[PDB]
């Protein structure tokens, strides 16, 4: 038997995984990072919008602080997030930027002077003072009133990921790629590591550690149309769910982006709309104003996506051999504006769409983008399965609720990596584990048996046809608009698809470098993941954040101010087991109210919200009058935790 | 923390270790072999006499079989061996040769014809039939009547070791050299591996396995004069003794060789005496006939060594700046006889003694050669500490008793490696282990602390002066002739030397590649080992095999037909704890009698020997008359065990 031991095992080499690996290595814990591919190729590298953090450096950032950021995040989540976690987040975000800055991340800087700026509420000019010069800049992104999205030109994710990966190399972390975690080792409700398959040799190896962290990214590829990389299939989520102990949180909370290139799904940054981009239909008609006379194509993403789907349903969509789409017209911004400010958008359309965005229109359509759902954890990042932690998009640390804020996901990866990294490091150093060879042997022989059975199956089903059918079902039934009747149809079919997936047969019989065999065990996992999203989408009879139930348009704060928890305790069952974790309003710093975007009074008000609201107004006013800083007031409304290391306040310009 | 896991951990890369490694790897057990130096440089490579095995191929081998070999071994052991183990041995020896033969070991072959041969009972000519041609040859060695010592010209150990090492490479065994086991990991009386120090980096690493085998060789370097390599310091033995659970068997049973080159200790093969070599004193007087008129310089080694020491004591020894020695005259054999039959002895004397053995006399003196003692095990090779096995010279499997047979030690290494290898393999595959990080951490941090303390000691003692003093004490008091008064003096001084060894201070402070630090922790181990030999030599008031007590000249079969068992249960004690394992005559296939060499009736007869002897004569005659093969008779006298794989009988020429 092959066994590898390390104090801290990290599954996932993206921003969250690598940063967490830094936190454990820097304090003497031997740590291994497992990854499907070279770590600096993770989906994190694709980020081009930026990272949200309240620095308050630039003119449009002036006045910004933890409180403002915190609020956008909570109201953005539609109150489905753990506000305490959101506080831990907003507070540490500033120092994540600065640390990355200290590590070489080439953040775009501010320079004294006036500049051409688009506010589309006034496409006026902005002035940056001299004392702001040389500090980290920010851009308008995510719809926040305060511009706090930091960026490194148009390759933010790229540079960020490279810095963290390089720190890992500097600290001597063990990066092992082309290695896939296919199962978690656990006994008596504690995680002891993972059974891993070497994608090249095909060897099944047991990786044991005192603590295991899953930072496997999103499960976006369970949809046919998605912005995600081809490696975001949620298997990380799956192996956690397959322990029968750990739980998945809000898997039905999937977020879509409105303007990905159709049909490839290659992202066309939000800056297109923000700078003036125009959405047109089959007739070339600018339709957003029709639906949103005020904000027009500058409405919140959530809205735009819905409108685009509505318009298409009204039969005004473009007919294409890959389906219906709409048009994105950026040409009206001028050629000089594109070749300098959107020089990267011009390359995307040429290389992949075969068009010049300054001369032609780009085919677009909303598609799956971010996964709010994930392995459920406490504020420390630990799952119900002791010793198993999760961070980043793969988790449901839950600071996103039902709508993650644009710019908050890459931010969360690094931040959670820092905070969970600490808690994880502490767990590993302090906990003492009892490793039984009998158990290691059970899990390793177990997966060897499984691989063998796959290679020997005489089943007649095709893994690809099964996989493709799954992504169609998800796209057609679990997208932007959902209704009970269709969800039931989807759940039923996904469950049937799951059963047939076990009668798959593959042509290639080898155990090493076998892409066909990879699909063989992955698709079944992807199906169990899809079932949690679909079935959870069916059972949640309300419309919250990204979850829109046509048959239940109003957000139900009475019966649904909770969190969906999925599990699969019985390996023989064919549908996920759902439970709910109620969000206690009494622990909220901000009581459930209007979110800012969309219809109004579109929510069944909960009576305890009102009571709590007063409690808030009361306590706030008494201290606010008694001469008290925003800090003391915050502590009085909702005290949160933070590792000692990140407890410090964030110095800002104008302090 | 650094942890390496394998199913089967082997400490020692000599014949016994490597062969055992083959046995576990060939059956799918991942196995690691740890060694101080490259495995093919082990002391095993030095063997030039040959390997004893009853093939019965050659003329002088004709008639040979398991029974004859078995008897030489038991009577040779002076009845201190486990006869059942000796049976397991003699039976498997033949197949060890043949397997090595199948592996390429270039065994010298037989060729039809007559040849010049020396029997010194008749220096006549020998004839090898045509049906013997091409089969494995044998030579006169070990004093056995039947010539059964197989050899590969004059580098038997060399070729044998290379074949086994190469098989290890072929099977993909993990050979990790410049790695030293400095402590054994154990909890609840079970061995889980070993704490290892990387001699190059200085890293302390924990090697965990389901089974650990110690095949570390002999502890000969605790003497000043020894044939052993500089790496035979018994640390393997020490780490076993330091667990407080495992026991050492007959550590006082040390064997000496009579003709090593003085003072280097470089061996001058027994073929010198056998071919005609003459022993002379300071006056050039051939003295052996004086003491042994019959056998003369052809008496058993045991005798020759004693005579040489007696003669020296009588003041007839040569005075040299390194002490007193005697002379070995091979010149009288002629120049042509040496340059063809002893061409290798001629090189030894020139390169190291600066003399031509065909023109001058070589300075000689008896010196420590083989260690019968070692980690005590059952017939399967397992120690009192479960999961810990031992094989080869490092063990006390006990087939040697108080006098190992010349040609039986390299034979035992490979044989035990095969048999213990099987039992070891079975243990590893079947047993299930519970590895607690708390324990691994205790032992690893424990040895790190120790190294650190060594490097920081302000002690003023010198490790080398302490080490050298130890080897003098052993040479002067625990050699060929021993008496109570002197042994008490030695024990007392060794115990004082041990205490001062803990106040050692070393100049070089680094933790990597530090030969001074190596001596720092090794010498203390060597001292605990010496104490077991010395103190066990003091408490055994009798003269048996290599153990000669002048004050107790007779072999006591009444009070000493037992085995010395040394332990060190309390880390605070300063002297080994001895106990005795009684040898049950009722389980002996051969009752205690005369050994063949030396004085006669020199043993306090045990009454149960006689009773048993009849039981033997009776049972033998009844079956011998009732028409029964030597096999059925053996089974009736003393049934022994053998792994299924080696249960087959040994086909011989003339069957
Ligand atoms: C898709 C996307 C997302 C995105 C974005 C643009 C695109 C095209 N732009 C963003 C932006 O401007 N601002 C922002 O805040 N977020 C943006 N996002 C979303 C964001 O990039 C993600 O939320 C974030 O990158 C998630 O980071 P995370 O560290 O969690 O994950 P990852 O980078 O995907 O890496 C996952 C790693 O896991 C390994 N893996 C996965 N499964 C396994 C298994 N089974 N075994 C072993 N390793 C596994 C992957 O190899 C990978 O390295
Ligand atoms: C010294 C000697 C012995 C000898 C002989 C000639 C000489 C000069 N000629 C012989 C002969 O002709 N016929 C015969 O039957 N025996 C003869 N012998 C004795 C024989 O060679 C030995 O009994 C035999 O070789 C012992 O084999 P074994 O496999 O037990 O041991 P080894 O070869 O010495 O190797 C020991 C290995 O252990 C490693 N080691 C030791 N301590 C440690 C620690 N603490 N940690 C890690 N590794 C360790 C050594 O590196 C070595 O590889
Ligand atoms: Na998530
Ligand atoms: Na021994």
């Amino acid at each position: 038997m092959k066994v590898q031991y390390c104090d801290s095992l990290v599954i996932g080499g993206g921003l969250a995984g690598l940063r967490a690996a830094v936190a454990t290595q820097q304090k003497g814990l031997s740590t291994i990072v497992l990854s499907l591919i070279p770590v600096k190729r993770s989906h994190s590298a694709a980020a081009q919008g930026g990272m949200q953090a309240s620095l308050g450096n630039s003119k449009m950032s002036d006045g910004d602080n933890e409180d403002l950021h915190f609020m956008d995040t909570v109201k953005g989540s539609d109150w489905g997030c753990d506000q305490k976690v959101a506080r831990m987040f907003v507070n540490t975000a500033p120092k994540a930027i600065r640390e990355l800055a200290a590590w070489g991340v080439p953040w775009t800087r501010i320079h004294k002077g006036d500049r051409m700026a688009i506010i589309n509420a006034q496409k006026t000019t902005i002035t940056e003072e001299d004392f702001r010069h040389g500090l980290i800049h920010s851009r308008d992104f995510g719809g926040t009133k305060k511009w706090r999205t930091c960026y490194t030109a148009d390759a933010t994710g790229h540079t960020m990921l490279f810095a963290v990966a390089n720190e890992c190399l500097k600290l001597g972390v063990s990066i092992q790629d082309r290695k896939e975690a296919i199962a978690l080792i656990h006994q008596d409700g504690k995680c002891y590591g993972a059974v891993v398959r070497d994608l090249v040799t095909g060897d099944i190896i047991a990786y044991v550690a005192k603590g295991t962290l899953i930072a496997t990214g999103g499960y976006g590829r369970i949809y046919k149309n998605t912005t995600n990389a081809v490696v975001c299939e949620g298997t990380g989520t799956a192996i956690a769910l397959e322990t029968g102990i750990a739980q998945l949180g809000n898997m039905e909370a999937v977020q879509f982006h409105p303007t990905p290139l159709f049909p490839s799904g290659i992202l066309l940054t939000e800056g297109c709309r923000g700078d003036g981009g125009i959405l047109r239909d089959v007739d070339g008609h600018r339709f957003m104003p029709d639906y949103e006379p005020e904000k027009k194509e500058l409405a919140s993403r959530d809205v735009v996506s819905r409108r685009m789907i509505e318009h298409i349903r009204k039969g005004k969509g473009v007919q294409s051999p890959y389906g219906q789409h709409l048009w994105l017209d950026i040409s009206i911004l001028g050629r000089k504006h594109i070749e300098t400010n959107l020089r990267d958008v011009q390359e995307i359309c040429e290389y992949f769409a075969g068009i010049d965005p300054a001369e032609k229109w780009a085919p677009v359509l909303p598609m799956q983008h971010y996964s709010m759902g994930g392995i459920r954890t406490d504020y420390r990042g630990e799952a119900k399965l002791k010793g198993l932690f999760s961070a980043g998009e793969a988790a449901c640390w839950d600071m996103h609720g039902f709508n993650r804020l644009g710019g908050n996901s890459v931010s969360e990866a690094v931040v959670a990596g820092m905070i969970v990294g600490e808690y994880f490091a502490e767990h590993c150093a302090n906990t003492q584990v009892d490793l039984e060879t009998k158990t290691l042997e059970k899990f390793v022989k177990g997966q060897e048996a499984y691989m063998k059975s796959l290679v020997e199956s005489k089943g007649t089903e095709d893994v690809f046809k099964i996989k493709n059918r799954m992504k169609d079902v998800m796209d057609d039934n679990v997208g932007i608009f959902r209704d009970g009747p269709h969800l039931e149809k989807a759940v039923k079919e996904l469950e049937e698809l799951y059963k047939k997936s076990k009668n798959v047969g593959i042509k290639n019989k080898r155990l090493h470098a076998n892409p066909e065999l990879e699909e063989a065990y992955r698709v079944p996992m992807m199906l169990k993941v899809a079932l949690c999203v679909a079935k959870g989408a069916l059972d949640r009879t309300e419309s919250r954040g990204a979850h829109n139930r046509e048959d239940y348009p109003k957000r139900d704060d009475i019966n649904w101010l909770n969190r969906t928890l999925a599990s699969w305790p019985n390996p023989e069952q064919t549908l996920p087991t759902l439970e709910y974790e109620a969000l206690d309003v009494n622990e909220m710093e901000i009581a459930p109210g209007y979110r800012g975007y969309g219809a109004k009074g579109n929510y069944i008000e909960n009576p305890l919200s009102v009571k709590r609201q007063e409690e808030i107004d009361k306590i706030q006013s008494e201290l606010e009058a008694a001469g008290k800083d925003r800090h003391a007031i915050q502590e009085a409304l909702m005290p949160y935790e933070l590792p000692a290391k990140y407890k410090a306040r964030n110095e800002r310009l104008g302090d």
